[PDB]
């Protein structure tokens, strides 16, 4: 009923509250304290502090022990982590089990295994007296880390940066989105029963213009921020830093598309381009807005997908055979809602859905809508330029390899593209065209935590996973001796 | 007499000009035509569309191959360069033809070749279905590079950009000082004159605000912006491609110590805090401005450095035994005329220096200073925390080597150190405490172009060099493989 | 025309003497000089010494700017070098000039670049006094390296081994084949002529058993032997330095299969096969000798390529459209023969060729055989087993994709194989199941130097290309410093 | 009690078995039966099999799970393993506390670790057709791997070789010295009972010659074979195997140097020689047994080193304060004795020891040699040049820096080196020339697992630890798709 912030090791009330709505029938989950901008400067000062403490001290194999050790206490309250992450967002209960929940407790653990094997450079070199030189690199913590985190995937994407920030040695200041602030809280109570010394995590609640999230971004004492969320957000933060020149990692907005050749498994296509328009109810940056099919095969598709997509199962998190929960938030689908009426008065065709699904109970205070697809909207459209960040595609014939990879780039976003083909050259030639971050061929939404993990244009600002999130949270330093 | 702008293959002039003048004697070496928002916004376009041109067609090994005879052009006109670099800057002739072109040259060969020998990842995963799916990397052009170069080493520093940035496969708009405009208008005839093709190589001539630099910053139509000099002028920077969210790339300013240990070898100690005060006339963002010196040595130290400061010859770039030619400017003199009083001030004591040279004859209508060695300020003295650029250090005595490293990290830049020490110990584990970029121990400036070369807080955001100039002017892009 | 050994900056006859014969008419080329066991130890002791000369006082960037030479040479005696590869051996001239004497040169540059690009490896550990330690890794040369190359690849696999040796700072002793020695001889006056420093490279002429090449492996003072030939005579080697415990790098027969499953494109497939068939008369360790092609189109691939090997051109090295020179010589001529005769007692149909073709003219003192393919043997076949290295191969059906991948790897080798299809997944599904160094897919023989190379089972002996070579040529050395 | 062979998942008996002895006293530990050569085709056999299996199938993910449970099993029984250890070799119990088990554990830990972690390689390349081909490199298992390990540090070098092959998917048949077979097949029971599957870990008990070793190195049926031991077994064994071309890894002999120079920290010195010369009573590879010191501190070294040396407690393994337990045989103790007489007749002064203690209790009835150290010998010397692998060193003067690095360089093996001195260049620019696989400056001993560990010359063949044993346990294949 009370989520407080954990700021040097103590869990600390605020002066003011914020409610915590569950989406599925509009009631109060809980009040959060908001940290105010003295809270905010409390938690960094700690983080400053921390980093000469004895976590400053720990060697990379016992800092990776302690990691193993936060993985462990997750998965040990693995089912109060699925209600919490489940009762902010209304995500079905089986996604929480399957993708969000494991993959914060693999976030850890894939990081802390990195820390213990990764390694530096030696380069050596002549010299005019005929002695050489030696230099060579050390990897160093880069400082406080400033983390600001989205509500899609709340705990998976407050991990993903908390993970390689601490598996690096540095401290953290993380401040989760105000409409997801409950799994987040429970990390740092599994944080302080770990053990993690006092200052080394501190979590922050609030929300971003004026509020704990804007703060944190001010403060001259973190050294980086990174942040997964909206485009123009990101511009923001950028902005806020700027006078630190503190250094940033974006993995912001997309309009994404999925691309179906002639030649692809037609009901395999089918059934991926339903997930990846309606998996998180569209609420994930990945998911595909746009689609593209070749002529041969369009009306085929259209109708398959129809079949599939009114099939799917609206409803409570637990409810059995449950496909899709509500959106986020009421104000979240009032903007979704405004995008199916402009869709219309773009002269979209309504192939299914496009308005609220009506339940007699609970659920009508909540904030569902239906899975929706249109067709008939030109390449320049705003609802396919424009991402909705709801449950929702729209469909467009193609008819030639080179037109639908333009039609794929005509775009100021850039995160991730889809394609199906069963074809060898052209699953290869078409791929390298497509100017996102990440490209899926005959699936989406597969990952290998070691990949580079990012978007291109206004998609994102750099790389994480693998070694580029062990380049960003950590400074390199060269270190040369003459001989 | 004049410089032109070089847009799509052609040398173009400007409906404005500006005066490029010879810090040695204030004489015009020549008339600089500045490129305006047209202009700009037409060598940002000819850069877009050169990459859908011959150059885009291209493999890494042809490309390599013309980027060898860009070195080859600048080779066949050594002297050339050599005199263009000299005639702008007042350097000493033998600095030019030892430091700055062949840097120049060799910045071209290093990425050209690291171009062709670099490769991307291969990670290997199961899935569910037992199948199992590929995740590979590959390496695009980010697309345009905007550079914008300073004035203290102007064609090693604008090449140390630029090459790598064609290696890449990028095209190319760069801007560089209006102080010394010269070789980088030399360089573009020797990218015409190897075939370059019309647009991946665009140089516009003129200022920030207002001008060609600022209108470089904004264009929505660059990919990344590549940046070395002022530490506030990056802030500025950084806010003005904010809401395209471009990458960028820092190398700022540096308020950068010398330590010299009790065990140093004392006379190499001297000579080596002689040559990084005072190189280029302390004109280098690496160059030392706060030297630390055990107290057991301090006097001598500071007897010894004034002696060698008081042989060095201050003149002509080809008088015999130059040692130090003029500042860049007569704006830039009144600024470090303006700290050398400021450092009176303060309380310092001069030991030497401290003003301007008389020669009694056309060098007094140039912009020299005198070398300068103050001691007796506070930590917290602005002539001991705040950058001048001028050939100016503080010196300074410790007793303890955990004080020594508080003194020098105390500080809110980190570009580089330089260590003295004979101890092996000493060296190692005083090197990695330091909160730098790079530090030398027994040395200074010693250049392995493979290492990571940038610095932390005010002194940088990135790096460069090697592998991590590769990273930046790069798009890595993750493609993967459901089987 | 004389042959001489290269002896510590010297070209030397010996006391015996044999011939070079063409193998296109039998007629005598030149005399070579075998170097007795006196001579080989003159050899090695010269390298050691070079070891201690002007050599190894070279920087790596001065390294490889002479190996360039040495690729310059090659390069500006071009025609001269593909005038002896053909001489000794009867390819084709077009081979010569486009494969042969380019790859040699590649072969210089590419090794030179990475000495010069490549680095080793710092790795921080922690300690119980809380100091911590560096371990940090240096490249040195190896020693000197034995080389002894074969007939088939005679300039490319002979600087394939030395070019990485000398890259990598060694000095080398080079027995070349006794069927094939001038290309090497000549490469002994490029490295001559280019200043390569007495004692770094030398040539020593002769046979294997009680001969230069024996007397190179028994040879205590060589640190290394690398080695491309039969497999039993890799056994021999292997035993003969055991004794020194000797590294040793073995690239060694194959047998190798090409795959068309039903999706291939059938034309293509068809060339492709006729290709790695039958190029260079089927003498390459590379070559496909046994083929599986799906029972649904096995009757119409093998039409195909009966009529496809049926024009090939068998002739002159310079002549109209030739295909196909004569084998290296009368002696591997009986041996191909001799199984051509075999394959007709264990029962094979004679789709094509099977025997030698009748010119009326001097070729007829050649060495020449046809084109040939068999089918209708059962896979335990000796024809099917044994690797007959000349222009042959069979074609057998199957049913089933795991079918095929047993039957493939039911072999005692595994260099490489070649698989046809258009599927996507079945690309990287059966590519991964195939047990050789190398598959190529809708392809074969396209070489990017940077990848491994080698065979698994007989088939070889570690790795080569790439960081593999640099690896093996080199002394990887770890140096611990406790601070 | 008995020890058997562990084959296909059960624990099995011989037709004969052999004694192991207790070296404390000579009494009869165990009985141990000794595999014939069926019994070793057996093992073998399954090992293949096995491949084919489960283990064949299990993920990166999983089977790196799998060996963190055999990890945890070691822990679970941590003093049995230590009771077993000391046991068979009269090993101090706080050696194998924190030496032998803890490292035998971490073996298994870090290469599971690297597998999860470890990736391949991605080239992209240009073709004719302008379509361009991709190289992309997979990690497969070798296949079987044959272990051969000796009895100095047992477990601790069994669990290096078996560690990293089972962590790449490898199927193991492993035979421990005839010496210390207790430990490994305590870990046999530890694989049982954490399920590992029947076949993928085969234990096999015996001699070399005539025995388990000698039919295991002639067996056709394994992929690679990995062995620490003596020089001249390498030798054996490498020419066991060349019929097949078994991939092979040696660590072998040493005669290694320790130098101290004279601006040493002296007493770290003596102490950290003193523990390189008598750690497991002189019984390690690594150990220095020739000793070089300035002559200005020769006589203070000297005489500090015998009175550390006659302050050793030899004695029972749990005797308070112990420092030295026996060698690990009467036959042993023969050799070493023989070294002590050849020693005295050469013209050496015993400085300290030179017999064996009279302890007057069931000791006398064990294997105990006195700590020993020689000076007066020559650098030809029998005792100076030739393995003991006893508790003993000479120690010699010497004058200059370059002497001493020849006379350290003067050795027929290169294992590995450790040098003391303060000063930073001499540290870097001596340990650079010393020709040994490793350095210790200040040290002895210390481990980082990721570093390359082995030697050179006749000291080793190839390179382990790291990804140089990731390298070595893999067969690394390239597959090539043109697009
Ligand atoms: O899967 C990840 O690591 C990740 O960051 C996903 C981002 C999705 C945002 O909506
Ligand atoms: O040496 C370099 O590559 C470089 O960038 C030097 C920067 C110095 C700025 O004053
Ligand atoms: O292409 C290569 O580098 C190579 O080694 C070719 C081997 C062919 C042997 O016949
Ligand atoms: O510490 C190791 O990994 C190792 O292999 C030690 C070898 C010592 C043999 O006596
Ligand atoms: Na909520
Ligand atoms: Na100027
Ligand atoms: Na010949
Ligand atoms: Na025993």
């Amino acid at each position: 009923s009370q989520l407080l912030n954990y700021i040097d090791g103590n869990f600390v009330t605020s002066a003011s509250s914020f409610a915590n709505i569950n989406p599925v029938n509009g009631k109060l989950i809980s009040d959060v304290f908001e940290a105010d901008a003295k809270q905010v400067n409390e938690a960094v000062v700690a983080a400053q502090n921390a980093l000469k403490g004895p976590w400053g001290k720990l060697s990379v194999q016992d800092r990776a022990a302690l990691i193993h050790k936060i993985a462990d206490g997750i998965q040990a309250r693995f089912e109060e982590f699925v209600a919490a992450e489940v009762a902010d967002t209304g995500r079905p209960v089986h996604q929480a089990r399957t993708l969000d929940i494991p993959r914060a407790i693999a976030n850890f653990r894939t990081f802390a295994d990195l820390a213990k094997t990764s390694h530096t450079d030696l380069f050596e070199m002549s010299t005019s007296d005929g002695s050489g030189a030696l230099n060579y690199t050390v990897r160093k913590p880069l400082g406080v880390i400033g983390v600001i985190s989205p509500w899609d995937l709340p705990l998976l994407l407050f991990t993903w940066k908390v993970a390689p920030a601490l598996a690096c040695g540095n401290t953290v200041v993380a401040k989760p989105s105000e409409e997801s602030p409950s799994s987040a809280t429970l990390l740092a109570e599994v944080m302080h029963d770990a053990g993690v010394p006092p200052g080394v995590f501190n979590l922050i609640h609030g929300f971003g213009k004026d509020s704990a999230g804007e703060f944190l971004t001010q403060h001259p004492g973190i050294s980086a921020l990174t942040f997964t969320g909206e485009s123009k957000t990101g511009s923001t933060i950028m902005k806020a830093v700027a006078d630190g020149v503190k250094e940033v990692s974006f993995e912001l907005g997309g309009k994404n598309a999925a691309v179906v050749f002639a030649d692809a498994d037609l009901d395999a296509a089918i059934e991926g381009v339903l997930r990846s328009s309606f998996t998180n109810s569209g609420q994930v940056c990945l998911c595909s807005e746009r689609v593209y099919v070749h002529r041969s095969i369009f009306d085929e598709f259209v109708s398959g997908l129809k079949v599939e997509a009114e099939r799917l199962v609206v409803g409570y998190p637990d409810q059995d055979g449950v496909n899709m929960g509500p959106l986020i938030s009421h104000g979240h689908r009032d903007k979704v809602l405004s995008y199916y009426r402009l869709a219309v008065d773009e002269g979209a065709t309504v192939v299914t859905g496009g308005g609220v699904p009506k339940f007699n109970d609970e659920r009508d205070q909540g904030a569902y809508v239906q899975p929706t697809i249109w067709t008939g909207l030109s390449d320049k459209a705003r609802c396919v330029t424009e991402e909705i960040f709801g449950p929702v595609c729209h469909i467009s014939p193609f008819d030639d390899e080179d037109e639908v990879i333009n039609r794929v780039n005509d775009s100021n976003y850039g995160l991730a593209c889809a394609i199906w083909t069963t074809n060898l050259s052209r699953a290869h030639r078409v791929s390298r065209q497509i100017h996102v971050g990440l490209v899926w061929v005959n699936t989406w939404y597969l990952r290998d935590l070691r990949t580079p993990f990012g978007g291109v244009k206004l998609s994102g600002l750099g790389r994480e996973g693998g070694r580029f999130s062990m380049d960003f949270y950590s400074d390199i330093a060269n270190i040369c001796i003459k001989i």
